[PDB]
């Protein structure tokens, strides 16, 4: 499995091409099979239509901006968990959602689960 | 209390951050349910149980000065899980260290807290 050290930069990036809006990149960075449970205890999403009409639904428009808010703790089995920050549109206006997500990366480096962890109480009109 | 709600989360993690920086280990165990798990790190095989629990955080905060802060909000679902970024302030080889950690929970219908994930590393470590 990726290095910690590598867990760390997989997870990076990600905030990365989040943040640029580059949905099929992130959808790239995923395995055939992987799940979404986003948030953390709705269904699943699994199939790459389906997650791909996730990271659409989500990112499409632009004008989502997504930031690392403390460094990306990682484990020696592939996994990791990360602390961030997500400026977008609710209720018309300036919002933000505090988030963390947890991911498991496959053999291949592929994210076989990713986890996000936020509801209502982590939203702040601004 | 029964299954907590997002809102009764994030208050039962701070006060967990709280306990863990007092090094109030009774008290730290009562929050746990009796047949509780904890993976700390994530990736170390489970501990199952309180007696099993209470002789881990006592071998790491036993020796006293361990500090403990959140450093941002804890982040809580529906279904009775929270998820919280903090930093661990320590001694270690006489010098300062830190360690940055998220840790992953779930609790009970009861209100006590069934399982614990602590995702970290030696890449999380930092001895300024
Ligand atoms: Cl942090
Ligand atoms: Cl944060
Ligand atoms: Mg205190
Ligand atoms: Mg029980």
């Amino acid at each position: 499995l990726p290095t910690a050290q590598e867990v760390q930069g997989l997870m990076a990036r990600y905030i990365e091409l989040v943040d640029v809006g580059d949905i099929e990149a992130i959808v790239q960075m995923y395995a055939d099979d992987a799940t979404v449970e986003d948030p953390f205890g709705q269904p699943p999403i699994h199939g790459r239509e389906q997650i791909a009409a996730f990271f659409r639904q989500g990112l499409g428009g632009g004008k989502v901006r997504a930031c690392l808010t403390g460094p990306v703790r990682a484990s020696h089995n592939g996994c990791g968990a990360m602390p961030f920050r997500v400026e977008m549109v609710w209720n018309g206006q300036p919002c933000a959602l505090d988030v963390i997500d947890v991911m498991r990366f496959d053999e291949h480096g592929r994210i076989q689960t990713m986890q996000a962890y936020w509801s209502e109480v982590n939203l702040s009109v601004r």
